[PDB]
């Protein structure tokens, strides 16, 4: 389960407001935001909502993190139709390619690194190409709220993990360009609604399938992106919204504009 000692009420409070009313406004089965702290990596505000019983928190709740681990992709391959094009419009096929090309031992020791579980969720004689492009789709690996945002809080840490002492996990290269990748992605790609004039946003949507027909709606990123202050991480479950016929369901649709209003409220 997440720590919650490092919690900041005005945080709280925000986080609080803001996913109460997007689980209603999304008729959503659930949903959570967290926001961490881009120095330590301390969460210092979780709140969800849930419209029914028996769902078990997304305190402790094991998911798959879909395309938010491209960014980690990416980061791993330049650290060792353009790449940034793929990640603002979150092509799946060059993604694909990427983790294939970089390989097996760069993919599973630098995701390793950035605090992602590459043991669980893995075959032995399963073709290791194969196992790649899962990777690259954030297919075959556990991630819980927590885990997530503080590899996010990595990146917005100039690519330096707390938990490693302070340790470079990537160069201030790819540091540099995987920022402007997500500060890219925001403003020019799926992370659209997530947008402040004045204010670089850092983020990357994803969107995952669970069983049959279950959607888990998510973005992830930190703000702001030149210097970040937080890292906030909305995650919408099984949520949809009405635009005339158009029934939006996706993490740039859902969970962004809901980063954004938080954002907005933490930033004054």
């Amino acid at each position: 389960e997440v720590d919650i000692s490092h919690l900041d009420p005005r945080m709280q409070q925000i986080v609080e407001k803001q996913i109460t009313t997007a689980v209603k406004q999304y008729h959503a089965k659930s949903g959570v935001i967290a926001i961490a702290d881009p120095q330590t990596g301390n969460i210092i505000a979780f709140a969800e909502s849930s419209k029914n019983k028996g769902l078990e928190s997304w305190k402790s709740r094991i998911f798959s993190p879909g395309s938010t681990i491209k960014p980690f992709i990416a980061a791993a391959a330049i650290n060792s139709a353009s790449l940034a094009d793929a990640i603002a419009k979150s092509i799946n096929v060059c993604l694909i390619r990427v983790s294939q090309e970089a390989g097996v031992p760069v993919i599973r020791k630098k995701l390793t690194e950035f605090g992602f579980d590459m043991n669980s969720w893995w075959q032995a004689d399963q073709s290791d190409d194969l196992q790649l492009a899962m990777a690259a789709l954030g297919e075959n690996i556990p991630v819980t709220i927590e885990s997530l945002i503080k590899s996010y809080a990595i990146l917005a840490n100039k690519g330096h993990s707390f938990d490693r002492g302070n340790s470079a996990i990537i160069s201030e290269t790819s540091t540099n360009s995987i920022n402007h990748m997500l500060e890219n992605a925001v403003t020019n790609g799926t992370g659209k609604l997530a947008v402040i004039p004045g204010v670089s946003v850092a983020g990357k949507t994803g969107t995952v399938i669970e069983n049959n027909d279950k959607y888990l709606a998510l973005f992830a990123g930190y703000v702001p992106a030149d210097n970040p202050r937080y890292v906030l991480l909305v995650v919408i479950e099984e949520g949809y919204f009405s635009k005339n016929g158009k029934t939006l369901v996706s993490g740039g649709e859902l969970a962004a504009p809901v980063f954004r209003n938080v954002a907005m409220d933490a930033l004054s």
